[PDB]
């Protein structure tokens, strides 16, 4: 090729037009959202048990649907969580790459097939099956701002009104709404129910014989009779739909001339299915919305979008509700954008003057402006094909890409441009001589770039997926641009540019130019002399790198070593645990001195505050409530006392006072979808069915242990502490001796305290259920349960205090189960400085301390992270042998690929430098930069290697061979190498949305960059002319 | 469905949901059953299973397992005076006749209400008025359908919108194979004049 | 169950559940006085029919506990809808001594 | 460029498929024999007269 | 998706299969015919039954 | 899948009561780790002989 295209500058444009086409229809057009699906995919089965024990829900209904969870594809691990509001949750967790579908379908039918072995009541009320990634698009909050309505009223309204439209507007996925529907409530008073000898289960009865759907038959129905004529349908009475209806429907009719109904005995109004979780949007009681974007959707249009329809409905809305939306990807997904096409425009635009600056022509400056861009398309429309997105990661990807892309374009003309000048060809002479020269070691450097990247793309677990978004959105990029650098390029050389006198480097020039070509003439001559004297006096240098090598090795471990940067997405967390015991409404006064704080004395950065009572990251309860912390907009709260990391450190001393709530406050760990990506998490387990008790102490011996080991810090159990709970006892002898009934006994105890769910009313059109229960101020304390009377043999009204004898005795009010046995999930991290496998081997060792029965299974991030890890020698052996493979192959040498692979340590010195003086972090966007500046290195490298080579072979010394290269090589280094650290520059000074991690970037090439230019430029001669040497 | 029969273009328009229908309103003073004897709606077990079939259980038959079916009597169904014929049991023993809480409103409403995209719908046909074409048809349509009370839109479906959709790709189908003819050309001749040449 | 009824109890919650699922070109149910009812989701043309049976059953498995009782606990048909017939295949009586 | 809007626009040619279809709804409540008879006149006044 | 069919068509025939069969538990599996393998276990010193 | 049971009861066997051994009676396995290492070998004699 190029020669055959160099002739053919047509074909080459139409080549260019096909790959600019199928960019542009791909690029308009491809999936938009901030993160592809790193977590490793689950699904979630969750019913609530009205009223029941933590016990109950795990032995009647998780420890029966996980033992049918079995023979199921893909599966990895399965934890359960049983809670004391009755509701449970079992998460099965599946290999990445597994379809979600697929994963889900398998679970639900698994689950359909154990139905029919739960309890009633939990069957009626229906087991959900869903995906349990948390990869949210907004919330959307819906509040009360007169404070008139209740949250149950709020999301009776989201269900009846916002639900359906929102559910059609387009790019809307899975969603989920802050509480339900509607309930007919009815609330049993146990004096009112007692005076006419009335039994709560009476009620329940009554309800179901008289709320209930006529079935109706057909007027004239087949078989009919001869004649017939009229066939009508006959339609009979649906329910009861008011709260009248329902205070009606007789209870009992009177000896005397009189008849008892429900609105004698009871209250009865619509309601809350469940009171477990109350939450409030600023003081104001609020429901809300999570909303997913559905697969393929555009995270930009669809937010847009689920507005629109919000604001088509805000004109019906009643008054003093309003909807506010506290959470939104879409300013990150935006920021992500405009901050890639604004560095793809300074980049070209940075190339265009660097290469007139040494390049004096104007035809010239925009061969690259047309390759870059050609390019970039092209690589849009590759993304496009393996079936990727536009997301945080394949952009950054792009950005990364772009040294690469620029020195691709760069080399190929100032070539010509070289061969010209001091050899007088045509533009067209000097194309084909340059490519001569350049395709081979072109070629071959993609092949090297490719072992370079590729490797990493073979890692598995969070950690893999992450690298695939760079690797392959990276190498794509490269392999493209190699082959329009093989195929545009030297045509648009041959026809665009101008000839050029032979010898004239233009210094006659006079002016500024005039100035440059000297100046930059006699720079050059100053570094051969330089190289000249290096290739003179060899090994004091040898040994200068021998040092820096180790500086290296030296610095690796010395920085610290994270999986993630640190971000500030407008987001903050706030647990609150009010000790054992204590009551929602207890609850509610502490998330309520949170927020009042928050909003009034910190408002210079907080812009609004979720508060939810009754729910936590610790599990479910009345001590549990929480904060959403949503912060004002990055531009609003300049400076570092505004940033998330600042809010947080100051809201842990203003509430260190409190002796009766623990509070945590804390940052989301910047890819949310994983939940928690610090040090460790494993789940402790009951083996040999040791109880309860003794995995308990086995969890507090593991933990007063571990805060007593050097290597691990901020040691902590996930669950929850156990508590007080009241033993009712029954008593079998005096009960039946009272003559009651003993069905009736704890029937009474179930609707009364517990609620049941007793039926279906048609409330407007939509069903919606009708739930039982005792009135509030009848079950507060052990003495309201003596308020309940039960009936016997004769009618005659037993109290219960007559047969019940109540006892505190304390038992658990979250009980975790993790792959079908009994569990207790301990997290941690490994002690400041530290690192992750230390910790584990540690950790690993403060197991075997443990009673037998216990055992233990890694869990999470920490599971994947003993695979990942076990395969990354591997990888780096295959990466490092096929690059040799390759040089070999362009060199046709064993010993010269060893002067190229040995530019490594120089690209990453600097890396390191910079990135530990900057005090980041290594974790993954320093990794793929690391591997971008040596790549861009190796490059460097290759060229000059390859002219020495060439030289050396055209007839020439090996040290005389060396000068010639570097010099023919040096302008073409330094304009690629001055063009990138220039249009990097911004990402390190980045400022707001994204900052993080584009700081994370910009820190480490140029860094390596900066190292990586001034060094091998001295050292490669050394290496080819060493190696040659020996 | 008026304005169809008289546009000259059309011809068979026909609609899907069939009418509204009359349905025999049944009613239950639910005081009443209760003064007599039989109280709560426990009146089910005799509607149902009398005036619709009801599947009981199962019988084998000829190694085959079917259904078992109870429905009263083929004469005693046929007029609302049948329902006259039907004696609840009471909770002393004695027939409570079926008049002691009846009430026949003769009402009526719909036997088939369709739903298309989240609103309700309706469903017409019809095809175009011989040597027209389908489009024609379409076309006319169109314009039947300004005079729709507002807030009353329609949609197309089937054959209607898989042909809405046809004509839609057309435009672009030439665009593109247009261009693609030109490249290959210039490609092939390594000239710009010669493709010119032959897209006029 | 009355027709409306019917499209108010079932139809209106499971179809709002479908609202979302990948590929979808439009829906028609329709509701009778009879009690049956009927949901056609129509999808685009390069859907999978298995997976997009397998994305339905996964709605469907959501809406089922805002469902009536008596439909719930009787189990919800899913199946692939072709439209036309491709043949009816009949029997009749050479003489006449099995009836209809 | 006039010469095209001028054409009509179809999707599918019609084709003598060699099949028809007749489909019977009497008014809204007729018994089984009111929608029978219709159904057997037309069976017939087709298989007889064409 | 051959056993999602299955388990589809079995689900309408569950409601009318007798509780005591409900309740016991069925199993829908897609293995292969045959037997890959039997894991044992075996008391040592006979405290453990059968 | 062998391999992987292999495993799983690997990390069960510090659990069960002290007089107790899993033990494999019937297994199909042996055969094809047996079967390809015999052609392995038959291959590497093949390139001896030739
Ligand atoms: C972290 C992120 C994504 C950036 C963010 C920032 S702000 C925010 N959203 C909230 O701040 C918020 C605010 C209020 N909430 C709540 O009030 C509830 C409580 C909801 C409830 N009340 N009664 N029932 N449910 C809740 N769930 C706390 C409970 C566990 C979770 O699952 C659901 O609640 N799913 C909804 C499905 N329901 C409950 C409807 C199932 C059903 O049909 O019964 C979320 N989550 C929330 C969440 N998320
Ligand atoms: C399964 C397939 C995997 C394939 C992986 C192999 C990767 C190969 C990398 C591409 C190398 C091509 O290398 C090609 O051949 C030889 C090197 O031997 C070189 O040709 C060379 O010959 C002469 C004299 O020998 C020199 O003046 C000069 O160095 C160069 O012109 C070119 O630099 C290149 O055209
Ligand atoms: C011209 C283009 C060339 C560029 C392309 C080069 C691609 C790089 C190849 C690596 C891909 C191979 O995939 C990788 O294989 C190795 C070796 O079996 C596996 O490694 C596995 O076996 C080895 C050897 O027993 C173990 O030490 C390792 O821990 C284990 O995981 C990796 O877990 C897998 O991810
Ligand atoms: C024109 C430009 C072309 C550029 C595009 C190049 C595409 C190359 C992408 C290769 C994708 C590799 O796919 C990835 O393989 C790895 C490693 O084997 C898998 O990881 C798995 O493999 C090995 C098995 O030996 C295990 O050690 C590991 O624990 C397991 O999870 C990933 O789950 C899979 O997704």
């Amino acid at each position: 090729m190029s020669k055959f295209f160099i002739d053919r500058p047509i074909f080459a444009w139409v080549i260019a037009l096909v790959i600019m086409l199928a960019g542009g229809l791909s690029i308009l057009s491809l999936p938009v959202n901030q993160y592809p699906a790193i977590a490793p995919p689950a699904i979630a089965v969750q019913v609530s048990y009205p009223g029941a024990s933590a016990e109950t829900v795990q032995d009647t209904v998780v420890q029966v649907i996980e033992q049918q969870m079995n023979g199921i594809d893909n599966l990895r691990y399965i934890s359960s969580e049983s809670n004391s509001d009755g509701s449970m949750t079992i998460t099965v967790t599946f290999e990445q790459g597994t379809d979600p579908d697929i994963a889900q379908v398998q679970v639900q039918n698994k689950l359909q097939l154990a139905t029919p072995l739960l309890p009633q009541e939990v069957q009626r009320q229906g087991i959900r099956v869903t995906k349990a990634v948390k990869n949210f698009l907004m919330v959307v909050g819906v509040v009360s701002t007169d404070g008139s309505m209740t949250k149950e009223d709020l999301s009776n309204y989201i269900v009846s009104n916002i639900q359906d439209p929102l559910s059609r507007t387009k790019g809307v996925g899975d969603f989920q709404v802050f509480g339900s529907q509607y309930s007919m409530r009815i609330w049993l008073d146990p004096a009112k129910l007692n005076s006419y000898q009335l039994t709560p289960g009476d009620v329940s009865s009554a309800i179901q014989a008289q709320n209930v759907q006529i079935s109706s038959g057909q007027l004239g129905g087949l078989p009919a009779v001869k004649g017939q004529q009229l066939n009508a349908t006959i339609i009979g009475k649906t329910r009861l739909q008011t709260a009248e209806q329902f205070e009606n429907i007789l209870l009992k009719v009177n000896p005397d001339g009189s008849q008892v109904r429900l609105k004698d005995v009871a209250d009865v109004g619509l309601g809350g299915q469940d009171y477990s979780i109350n939450a409030q949007f600023n003081g104001s009681p609020a429901s809300g919305i999570a909303i997913k974007l559905a697969t393929g959707a555009n995270a930009l249009d669809t937010a847009k979008a689920i507005r629109q329809t919000i604001a088509n409905l805000e004109p019906f809305m009643p008054q003093g509700m309003k909807v506010v939306y506290p959470y939104d990807t879409t300013p990150v997904v935006s920021a992500s954008i405009h901050e890639v096409v604004k560095t793809l425009g300074e980049a070209i635009l940075l190339v265009f003057l660097v290469m007139y600056l040494f390049l004096q022509n104007f035809r010239a400056t925009l061969i690259p402006t047309i390759a870059v861009p050609v390019v970039l398309l092209g690589t849009f429309g590759v993304l496009a094909a393996f079936g990727f997105s536009i997301n945080t990661l394949t952009m950054f990807g792009m950005v990364l890409a772009i040294g690469l892309l620029v020195d691709d374009a760069i080399v190929v003309v100032e070539n010509v441009e070289r061969v010209m000048a001091e050899e007088g060809l045509s533009p067209r002479e000097a194309a084909r001589k340059s490519m001569g020269q350049i395709q081979g070691a072109l070629v071959g450097i993609a092949m090297v770039l490719s072992a370079v990247f590729l490797p990493m793309a073979f890692f598995g677990g969070s950690t893999g997926v992450i690298y695939r978004q760079f690797s392959i959105t990276i190498v794509s990029a490269m392999a493209l641009s190699v082959i329009v650098a093989l195929i545009l390029t030297p045509a648009l050389c041959a026809t665009m540019l101008k000839p050029i006198e032979k010898g004239d480097h233009g210094e006659h020039k006079g002016g500024f130019f005039g100035w440059f070509n000297r100046m930059f003439l006699s720079t050059t001559h100053g570094y051969e002399r330089g190289v000249a004297s290096i290739l003179k006096h060899r090994a004091p240098y040898l040994l200068i790198y021998v040092v820096i090598v180790a500086g290296m090795i030296w610095m690796f471990t010395r920085i610290p070593t994270a999986f993630l940067p640190d971000e500030d997405q407008g987001v903050l967390f706030a647990q609150v645990q009010t000790p054992p015991g204590s009551s929602a409404e207890r609850t509610q006064v502490v998330v309520d001195s949170m927020r009042e704080y928050l909003l009034e004395k910190e408002s210079s950065s907080v812009s609004s505050v979720f508060t939810v009572t009754g729910f936590n990251f610790a599990g479910r309860g009345q001590s549990s409530g929480m904060a959403f912390i949503m912060l004002k907009p990055w531009e609003e709260r300049p400076g570092g006392e505004n940033s998330v990391f600042e809010l947080a450190k100051r809201a842990q001393m203003h509430f260190f006072s409190f002796k009766d709530a623990m509070v945590f406050a804390f940052a989301p760990p910047s890819v949310l979808e994983l939940g928690n990506a610090t040090g460790f998490d494993l789940f402790l387990q009951d083996q040999a069915g040791v109880g309860h008790e003794v995995l308990l102490q086995a969890r507090n011996k593991f933990l007063m242990l571990a805060a007593q080991n050097p290597a691990l810090q901020r040691v902590r159990p996930n669950g929850m502490s156990d508590e007080p709970q009241y033993k009712l006892e029954i008593d079998d002898e005096k009960a039946s001796a009272l003559g009651v009934s003993l069905a009736d006994i704890n029937s009474t105890v179930s609707i009364a305290w517990g609620s049941s769910y007793v039926n279906d009313f048609i409330d407007r059109g939509r069903v919606k259920r009708v739930y039982l229960q005792g009135r509030p101020d009848a079950r507060m304390n052990p003495d309201d349960l003596s308020k309940w009377y039960v009936r016997n043999d004769k009618g005659e009204m037993v109290p219960f205090n007559a047969f019940a004898t109540g006892k505190w005795e304390y038992g658990s009010p979250k009980l975790e189960r993790y792959n079908g046995v009994p569990a207790m999930e301990i997290l941690g991290e490994p002690a400041p400085g530290l690192s992750s496998g230390d910790a584990m081997a540690a950790v690993e060792e403060i197991v075997k301390q443990l009673p037998k029965g216990v055992g233990y299974s890694w869990t999470g991030l920490s599971y994947e992270e003993r695979l990942s890890g076990s395969q990354a020698p591997a990888l780096y052996a295959l990466s490092l042998l096929v690059v040799f493979l390759c040089l070999a192959a362009l060199y046709e040498s064993w010993s010269i690929p060893f002067s190229v692979m040995l530019v490594v340590p120089l690209g990453v010195i600097g890396a390191l430098l910079a990135t530990s003086m900057r005090g980041l972090s290594n974790d993954v966007f320093f990794q793929v930069g690391l591997l971008t500046t040596i790549g861009l290195s190796a490059k460097n490298a290759i060229l000059i290697v390859e002219f020495a080579k060439e030289l050396h072979e055209q007839g020439k010394g090996i040290v005389e061979a060396a000068i010639e290269a570097c010099r023919m090589r040096l302008r073409p280094i330094v304009m690629t190498s001055l063009a990138f650290i220039l249009g990097v520059v911004p990402l390190a000074i980045s400022t707001g949305a994204g900052s993080g991690s584009q700081h994370a970037i910009g820190t480490g090439v140029i860094g390596g960059m900066v190292t990586a230019t001034v060094l091998a430029i001295f050292w490669v001669p050394l290496f080819y002319v060493a190696v040659s040497t020996l």
